[PDB]
C-alpha cells in the first residue's frame, strides 16, 4: 500500500514567475526544493509526492520532471502544455518515458472558465489527453464549479482530479449560510460522474489564514471533508498537502494531522489506505 502525497509544488522563487504570490505571502517568496520536503514526508510516513505545476509554461514541466527524472520520492508530475495548440501530440512526446502523467491548467485564473473549457481546441487537445491516458487536473474556485459541469460530463474517457474539494469558501461559512450548502450542491453534481475524483487538500489556505487558522476553522474544514466523503465515497478521496502553499496557514504536520485525525473517526482500515495513497496510485497509474 503506497502512501502519497498526491498534490505539492516546487520552485526556485522568482517574483515575476509567480504572479499568484502577493502581498503577504512572504513565506512562500523563497526556494521549495525536494530536500525540504522530504524530512516532512518522512515524519508523516509518506513514501512519495506527486509535483504539480506550479505556473503556466512548457518549462514549469522540464523543471519538474527534472527534480523527478531520478528521485525516487517523486512518484509522478503533474505538468502544464497549452492543451489548445495542435501541436500538443509532438510535444508531448518529448517527455515520453518520464513520469509524467497528468496535466492541469489553472482554469481558476481565467476571466471565462465556461468559455475556456467549452473552447472547441482546448476539448479537442483534452480529449488527445485523456485518449492517451493523460490525467488532467481541474482547479477552479467554487463558484467555477457549475461553468466546468458540461466539461467534466464531457471528458469521460479518463480520470478527472477536482482540486482541493473544489475549493469551499471556508472564509464565508459564518457570513453567508448558503456558502456550504452552495458547495455541496455543486460538488455533489460532479461526485455524480464516475470518472470523477477529489483531491482532500489546500483546506486550511481557503480559511481566513490571514487573520490566523481558528478553531472554527477546523470545524468547518471537517464539515467539507464529511461532505467530500459522502459525495464522492471513500474509495476517491485523495489525500494531498499543498505543500508548501499550506504554510502560509499551517505545517506540513498539522496540515497532514487533521486529515488523519478525521480519517481515523470517519473510515476504516481499508479505507484509509485509499485516502493515503491507494488512489492516488490507481488514479495516477503509480508503480
Ligand atoms: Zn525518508
Ligand atoms: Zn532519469
Ligand atoms: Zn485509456
Ligand atoms: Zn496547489
Amino acid at each position: 500500500a503506497l502512501r502519497i502525497d498526491s498534490h505539492q509544488h516546487f520552485w526556485r522563487y522568482r517574483a515575476a514567475d509567480y504572479p499568484w504570490i502577493g502581498a503577504g505571502m512572504g513565506v512562500l517568496a523563497r526556494d521549495y526544493l525536494p530536500d525540504a520536503l522530504h524530512p516532512l514526508m518522512h515524519a508523516q510516513a509518506l513514501g512519495a509526492s506527486i509535483a504539480v505545476q506550479a505556473r503556466a509554461g512548457r518549462d514549469e514541466t522540464a523543471f519538474l520532471l527534472e527534480l523527478a527524472c531520478d528521485e525516487a520520492r517523486i512518484a509522478a508530475v503533474v505538468g502544464w502544455e497549452d492543451l489548445r495548440a495542435p501541436q500538443l501530440a509532438e510535444r508531448v512526446a518529448e517527455w515520453r518515458g518520464t513520469k509524467l502523467r497528468g496535466f492541469r491548467h489553472q482554469l481558476q485564473d481565467e476571466a471565462d472558465v465556461r468559455a475556456f473549457v467549452d473552447d472547441a481546441d482546448f476539448a479537442r487537445g483534452v480529449a488527445w489527453l485523456q485518449a492517451n491516458d493523460y490525467v488532467y487536473d481541474v482547479l477552479v474556485f467554487e463558484r467555477q464549479l457549475p461553468d466546468v459541469q458540461a466539461f467534466c460530463a464531457r471528458h469521460d474517457a479518463h480520470w478527472l482530479v477536482l482540486d482541493h474539494a473544489g475549493k469551499p469558501a471556508l472564509a464565508e461559512f459564518d457570513r453567508d449560510d448558503t456558502a456550504l450548502a452552495r458547495w455541496r450542491a455543486a460538488l455533489r453534481e460532479l461526485a455524480a460522474l464516475p470518472h470523477v475524483v477529489c483531491k482532500l487538500s489546500g483546506l486550511v489556505t481557503e480559511a481566513d489564514w490571514r487573520r490566523g487558522l481558528r478553531a472554527s476553522d477546523l470545524r468547518h474544514i471537517e464539515q467539507c471533508l464529511d461532505a467530500a466523503l459522502d459525495a464522492f465515497g471513500p474509495q476517491r478521496l485523495m489525500f494531498g498537502s499543498d505543500w508548501p502553499v499550506c504554510l502560509l496557514a499551517a505545517s506540513y504536520d498539522e496540515v497532514a494531522s487533521l486529515v488523519e485525525r478525521w480519517a481515523e473517526s470517519r473510515l476504516s482500515a481499508a479505507e484509509r489506505s485509499a485516502l493515503w495513497g491507494g488512489t492516488a496510485a490507481r488514479c495516477y497509474a503509480l508503480p
